[PDB]
């Protein structure tokens, strides 16, 4: 029914990952994560929402010779964190942020084995950085950053025609967290949201008022 995983080439040693689902009320939801190339190993950045999807996207770069080194989940939701278990699995490192996994665990859910806290966490020194902007889409949202290409993925937080799924969102925070990103990363050439298209550095200006616009109409 649905079309399937998509593994484009975005730039360098950097591909996009794209799976999809249909949600009741929103229609097809397309979900963007990234792998990363650093030498002949691979970094997942968010894993697609299913263990079948997880395996088909690790083959195809298995297939291609690289080693799955490990994943990052940018935050706790099914569409960054749906392929942890099949990764555990296969001994592939899994890591997220302390806080994404006691929402996991809260969640029911099975979490990463690696945990990391703080404002910046290098996941590969010099080539992977995450960063913690301050809540928004969730609590636990961080961005992940690519120093070569300039390339931020900014997984469900960035937002730039709406925001998207409010349920486990904080809106009042979400204006500073987005100004506090925008100002970190407006050198990005590109910026990877969760559900939209690869824009530049805009998107970052976009989510900025789309969350203030959200925390206005709230009142
Ligand atoms: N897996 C899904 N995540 C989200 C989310 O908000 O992150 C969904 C809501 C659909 C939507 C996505 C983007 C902009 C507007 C609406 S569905
Ligand atoms: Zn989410
Ligand atoms: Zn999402």
């Amino acid at each position: 029914s649905l079309p399937d995983l998509k593994i484009e080439k975005l730039d360098e040693g950097v591909y996009v990952h794209t799976s999809f689902e249909e949600v009741n009320g929103w229609g097809v939801v397309p979900k963007h994560g990234l792998v990363v190339l650093v030498n002949a190993e691979a970094y997942l950045i968010d894993t697609p929402f299913t263990a079948k999807d997880t395996e088909k996207l690790v083959t195809w770069f298995v297939e291609r010779g690289y080693k799955i080194k490990g994943s990052i989940s940018s935050h706790f939701h099914s569409d960054s964190t749906g392929g942890i278990e099949w990764l555990n699995s296969r001994s592939i490192p899994t890591y997220a942020s302390e806080l994404t996994n006691e929402l996991l665990k809260k969640d029911g859910k099975v979490q990463a084995t690696n945990s990391f806290s703080g404002v910046n966490y290098w996941l590969v020194k010099n080539k992977i950085e995450v960063f913690y902007p301050g809540p928004g889409h969730t609590p636990d949202n961080v961005v992940v950053w690519l120093p070569e290409r300039k390339i931020l993925f900014g997984g469900c937080f960035i937002k730039p025609y709406g925001l998207g799924n409010l349920g486990d969102a904080n809106i009042e925070a979400w204006p500073k967290s987005a100004k506090l990103l925008k100002s970190k990363y407006g050198k990005a050439k590109l910026v990877v949201p969760s559900h939209s298209e690869v824009g530049d550095a805009s998107l970052l200006k976009l989510t900025l008022e789309q969350a203030v616009k959200g925390l206005n109409e709230s009142k």
